[PDB]
C-alpha cells in the first residue's frame, strides 16, 4: 500500500508492448530509459519519497482510441504530431518511476474494465479521452471528476470552461464546457496560470565546438506548406549559413539541404551539429525549439505583432482559450531568451541579419530550464500527486499568497509576472469580500456581486468593489477595461514555476 520507486523498466515495457499505438512513445522512453533512472535515484537522496500511499492510477489515451479516429498512432513515423505522445511518454514514465500501479487505456473496453475494477484514484486522461469516459460510464462520470487530471496542451481559460457562461458569450469552443476545476487542465508550457503545468522532459545525448558545425542551419518545419512564403527570410539565413531541413518540396529553396524525416537518434546528431535552428512561424509551442537548445543550437524565433490568438488566426478559432502567442514559442521568449533564443521581426531583415550574425559569433551554451529535466518532471508531477486536491490540506498553503491589483487594461496573470510572481488562482476565494479587502488595504465604501470573469474588482475613485458570485468565473486570464483587479499572486522557484517554495 506504500509506493517504491522503480529503477528497472521491464514492467513498464510489457505494458506497452500491449498495443501497437505505443510503439514510437516505447521507443522514446527506451532512448531516455538511463537519464530517467539516474533522475528519480537523485530526486530519492534529495527528497524523501518514502510514506508516499501507492495510487491506483488510470492514463486513458482517447488520442491512441481506434473510436477517436484520430490516426496520430499511424504517423508517428512518417512527419505527423509527436508533441502530445511525448507528453504522455513522460508522464507514463514518471508515474511508473515514482512506484504507482498504472492501468494504461487506448480503447473503451480497457476504459470500462479498468473503471469496473474500482480503487481507481487518480485518472489522467485528454479532451477527446473525457469525452469517452462520460460517454462510458453514464451518470456516475461526475462520480469520479476531482480525480480527473486532463492533458490539454494550449490551455482552458476560464470563460470557455464554464458552461453556461461559454454559451451566454457565444463561444462553440468543441473543446470546452466541462466545468472542471479549471488547476485540473494540465498543460505543455506555463502559459495558463488559470491551468496546472504538466510539461514534459526534453530528449539530449551529451556528455562540442569541434561537433558543431558553426555554419550550419537547420529549418524547424518538417511539412512544406509551413515554408510558404518565407525566401527572402531563408535567402538572408543563407547570405551566412548552409540551410539544411528535415521534410517529408515546391515551397523549399534548391539550396536547402533535405535530410528528410529523421527517426529520433539521427535527428538529435543533427542538432548537436547544428549552430542556428530556425523558426519559420509554425508550429506553436512545440518541443523541437527546447531539444535545439538543450543541444547547444540558438532559435531562430519569429516574433508575432500583433500576438496571435483565435481573434486573428485561424490555428486557435474553436481552442478553449483568448490567449495571445507573442512569437512562435512564448516560453523560450520569455523564460529562456538570449543568447539561447532571438525572437525577430521576420519582416526586419536588417534584425534578422543581425540576428544571424550574432548567433554565429555566439559561444555554445547548452541549455535546459530544470522543469524540462527528468528531475524536474519528477519532482513536479510527485507533488502534484501528493498535494494537489479536488476531494476536500489546502495547497499551495495560504502562507504564499501575495495581492496585487492589476491597472486598467491588465491581467491577474500580467501583474503577477510583472512581480517575477505568477497567479494562483486557488486563493482568488480569499480576496472575495469587504473583510478580505481591508487585510490587503482596499476599503470598500460599497459593493455588488457579479458572475464575471473579471471580479474581484475595485473603482479607487469610488471605492466600489464587485465580488465573485459564481467562484467557477475566478480567472488569472483577463483585464478589466476601467477598473482595477484584485489578484492573486505566489511565488516560484526559479526554474520550476509549478512549484512554490512552501509547496514541496
Ligand atoms: C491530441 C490533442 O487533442 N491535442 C490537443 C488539440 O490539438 C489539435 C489536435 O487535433 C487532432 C486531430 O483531430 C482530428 O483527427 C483532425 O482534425 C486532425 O487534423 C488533421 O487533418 C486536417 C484535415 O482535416 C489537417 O488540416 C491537419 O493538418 C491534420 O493533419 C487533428 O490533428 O491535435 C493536433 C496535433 O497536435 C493539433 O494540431 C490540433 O490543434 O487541441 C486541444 C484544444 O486546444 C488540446 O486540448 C489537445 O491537447
Ligand atoms: O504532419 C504534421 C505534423 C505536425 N503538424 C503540426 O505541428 C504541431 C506541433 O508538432 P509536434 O507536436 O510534432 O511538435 P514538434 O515541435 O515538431 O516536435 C516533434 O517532432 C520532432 C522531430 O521533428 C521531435 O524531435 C519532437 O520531440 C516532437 F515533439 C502539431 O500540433 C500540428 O498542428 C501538422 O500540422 N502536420
Amino acid at each position: 500500500s506504500l509506493a517504491e520507486i522503480r529503477t528497472d523498466f521491464n514492467i513498464l515495457y510489457s505494458m506497452m508492448k500491449k498495443h501497437e499505438e505505443f510503439r514510437w512513445m516505447r521507443l522514446r522512453i527506451r532512448r531516455m530509459a538511463d537519464a530517467w533512472i539516474q533522475a528519480i535515484k537523485s530526486l530519492a537522496e534529495k527528497q524523501n519519497l518514502e510514506k508516499r500511499k501507492r495510487k491506483k492510477v488510470l492514463v486513458h489515451l482517447g488520442l491512441l482510441t481506434k473510436e477517436s479516429g484520430f490516426k496520430i498512432a499511424e504517423t508517428a513515423f512518417s512527419g505527423g504530431p509527436l508533441g502530445e505522445l511525448v507528453q504522455w511518454s513522460d508522464l507514463i514514465t514518471s508515474l511508473y518511476l515514482l512506484g504507482h500501479d498504472i492501468r494504461i487505456s487506448a480503447s473503451l473496453a480497457e476504459l470500462k474494465e479498468i473503471m469496473g475494477g474500482g480503487g481507481v484514484e487518480l485518472i489522467y486522461i485528454d479532451i477527446v479521452g473525457l469525452a469517452q469516459f462520460k460517454k462510458t460510464l453514464g451518470p456516475s462520470w461526475v462520480h469520479y471528476q476531482c480525480m480527473l487530471r486532463v492533458l490539454d496542451s494550449f490551455g482552458t481559460e476560464p470563460e470557455f470552461n464554464h458552461a453556461n457562461y461559454a454559451q451566454s458569450k457565444g463561444h462553440k469552443t468543441p473543446w470546452g464546457k466541462w466545468n472542471l476545476n479549471p488547476q485540473q487542465f494540465y498543460t505543455m508550457f506555463p502559459h495558463t496560470p488559470d491551468n496546472s503545468f504538466l510539461g514534459f522532459v526534453v530528449e539530449q545525448h551529451l556528455n562540442i565546438n569541434e561537433i558543431k558545425r558553426q555554419n550550419q542551419s537547420l529549418v524547424y518545419g518538417k511539412v512544406d506548406s509551413f515554408w510558404k512564403n518565407k525566401k527572402i527570410y531563408l535567402d538572408i539565413i543563407h547570405t551566412y549559413m548552409e540551410v539544411h531541413a528535415t521534410v517529408y518540396t515546391k515551397n523549399i529553396p534548391s539550396y536547402v539541404k533535405n535530410h528528410g524525416i529523421l527517426s529520433g537518434r539521427d535527428l538529435q546528431f543533427l542538432l548537436r551539429e547544428t549552430k542556428l535552428f530556425v523558426g519559420l512561424g509554425f508550429p506553436y509551442e512545440g518541443p523541437a525549439p527546447l531539444e535545439a537548445i538543450a543541444n547547444g543550437c540558438a532559435f531562430l524565433n519569429p516574433k508575432f505583432n500583433p500576438p496571435k490568438s483565435s481573434k486573428n488566426t485561424d490555428f486557435f478559432i474553436g481552442k478553449p482559450t483568448l490567449r495571445e502567442l507573442t512569437s512562435q514559442h512564448p516560453y523560450a521568449e520569455v523564460f529562456i531568451g538570449r543568447p539561447h533564443v532571438w525572437t525577430v521581426d521576420l519582416n526586419n531583415q536588417e534584425e534578422v541579419e543581425d540576428a544571424v550574425k550574432a548567433i554565429l559569433n555566439q559561444k555554445i551554451e547548452p541549455y535546459m530550464p530544470y522543469e524540462f529535466t527528468c528531475e524536474g518532471m519528477l519532482q513536479r508531477i510527485n507533488a502534484f500527486i501528493e498535494k494537489q486536491d479536488f476531494c476536500h490540506v489546502m495547497w499551495p498553503p495560504l502562507s504564499a499568497l501575495q495581492v496585487k491589483l492589476a491597472e486598467p487594461g491588465q491581467s491577474c496573470k500580467q501583474v503577477c509576472q510583472e512581480s517575477q510572481l505568477i497567479c494562483e488562482p486557488s486563493f482568488f476565494q480569499h480576496l472575495n469580500k469587504d473583510k478580505d479587502m481591508l487585510k490587503y488595504k482596499v476599503t470598500c465604501q460599497s459593493s455588488e456581486l457579479a458572475k464575471d470573469i473579471l471580479v474581484p474588482s475595485f473603482d479607487p475613485k469610488n471605492k466600489h468593489c464587485v465580488f465573485q458570485g459564481d467562484l467557477l468565473l475566478f480567472s488569472c486570464a483577463g483585464a478589466h477595461p476601467r477598473h482595477q483587479r484584485v489578484c492573486p499572486c505566489r511565488d516560484f522557484i526559479k526554474g520550476q514555476v509549478a512549484l512554490c517554495k512552501d509547496c514541496l
